């Protein structure tokens, strides 16, 4: 399976400002990280990463994912999770699992942080591991996938 | 007269995904439908059409339209209408008619679509219709301009 | 000392609509003004000018400016100052003073308009003052940064 990773504004800068929230890791070390995971693992898991600040890049990459090699979507929307009911309106319309993750707790922060439209869209959110929680997902998502597929098999027959 | 049509974010996902709100029509056959519009009722109109998923995309666009070959624009800025004060601050630049379209009623959906920035600066709305809004919105743009030039003619002599 | 300008969307259509908040100035006469302010203060500053109207264009700008030899940040984030999380978490990250302008008064203005979340992460704000507030932030960005760098070399003795 090609999973594609989406990571979205300022997840770029991880590892060189506010180990407070944040921790020193960067954004290719998570993405290291990730692949060690598949690795080790032996999953038969491809994945493609993506990080960008910009919404409409985000909006552009997941309809570019419909009919594509793709069978499921990891992302960090970043800010953009308080503010874009269009990201949300792109995961709704996606046809294939779309995971959520924060580093952090937004449950446990600023008000502003508290709403996420595009986790409401997503199948699931996982929040407040930092980096592990990328794992967790491909954890998820591996379990979905195979799910998914053992249910149509049987489906047919 | 040259109109300008710009269809925002996941308008181009249409026909794609989600037969309920949206039935199974294209954006591409809804701007042949407003084609042949401007055809059977031979409206001296020449169209050009624009979608985007890019908030400064939209932006741009608009600002282009200033002092251009543009009389009019009929948009439908999609989940950008409830979110864009900078889109709506470009439209009230715009020197020109401007027109807001939705396919679907945004008084019956969620609370979060209720409220249209853009709409409030379009000089009209029209929602609810599918397909049709946008030849509705054909309809009023001739009616408007051609009161505007008979104004203008009439205010010389 | 080189000192970033951003000016976000529609600030380059000023002078090209709407003298009631905005006059007749446009964007390109407030930069040279700015320039002037620098020549006839003697001032050891270097200017760079950046307007658009994409908000992932100034959290590129901003996340540029870490590291390199830019100084500080002087932004007009024109509506975005309202709506941008993503800006906001992109100034916290400067490591460089970052100082706010509006040309008009935000207090004043649609209740939509009072809420800065990028003026919350920045040091200071000044608003509606018109052109003249940005030679206002020139001479605030000048004292900081004297300030500053007399504090650096005074803690290491
Ligand atoms: C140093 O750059 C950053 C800035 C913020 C984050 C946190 C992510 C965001 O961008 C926030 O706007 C959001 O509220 C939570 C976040 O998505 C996360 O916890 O992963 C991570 C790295
Ligand atoms: C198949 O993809 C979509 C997703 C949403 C829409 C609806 C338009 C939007 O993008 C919404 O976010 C908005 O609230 C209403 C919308 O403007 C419309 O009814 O046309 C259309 C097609
Ligand atoms: C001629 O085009 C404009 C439109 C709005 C402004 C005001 C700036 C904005 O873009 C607003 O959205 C914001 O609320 C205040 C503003 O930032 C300012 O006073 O500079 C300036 C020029």
């Amino acid at each position: 399976m090609k999973i594609l990773v989406i990571q979205g504004p300022n997840l770029n800068m991880l590892g060189h400002r506010d180990p407070r929230l944040y921790g020193m890791v960067t954004l290719d070390q998570i993405h290291e990280i990730m692949q060690t995971f598949v690795k080790q693992g032996n999953l038969d898991v491809e994945l493609e990463f993506f990080q960008t600040n910009f919404e409409g890049e985000i909006i552009d990459k997941i309809q570019e994912s419909v009919g594509s090699d793709y069978e499921g979507i990891i992302i960090n929307p970043g800010a953009f999770s308080h503010t874009s009911i269009a990201i949300a309106d792109a995961i709704m319309l996606a046809g294939k699992p779309v995971i959520e993750v924060h580093l952090t707790n937004i449950q446990a922060r600023e008000e502003f942080r508290k709403n996420s439209y595009t986790g409401a869209a997503c199948g699931g959110v996982i929040m407040g591991f930092g980096p592990l929680g990328y794992n967790m997902a491909l954890m998820a998502m591996v379990n979905i996938l195979a799910e998914m597929k053992a249910f149509q098999e049987a489906q047919k027959n």
